[PDB]
């Protein structure tokens, strides 16, 4: 597997806007939002709490559509 996903680098509280310190890139399964989309996720809000080490999925970000 070579495809990396965005993984929460800290607990992201419900309704928080994403910042760069919150997002790392890891090869995990199941695959979530592509790690190269991290720039484009900044300031978007999550619709649930995302614990440390959880893969960020399309349905967890408000307004995500790519």
């Amino acid at each position: 597997a070579n495809q990396a996903s965005v993984v929460a680098n800290q607990l992201i509280p419900i309704n928080a806007a994403l910042t760069l310190v919150m997002m790392r890139s890891e090869v995990v399964t199941p695959v979530g939002i592509p790690a190269e989309d991290i720039p484009r996720l900044v300031s978007m809000q999550v619709n649930r709490a995302v614990p440390l080490g959880t893969t960020l999925m399309p349905d967890m970000v408000k307004g995500y559509a790519a």
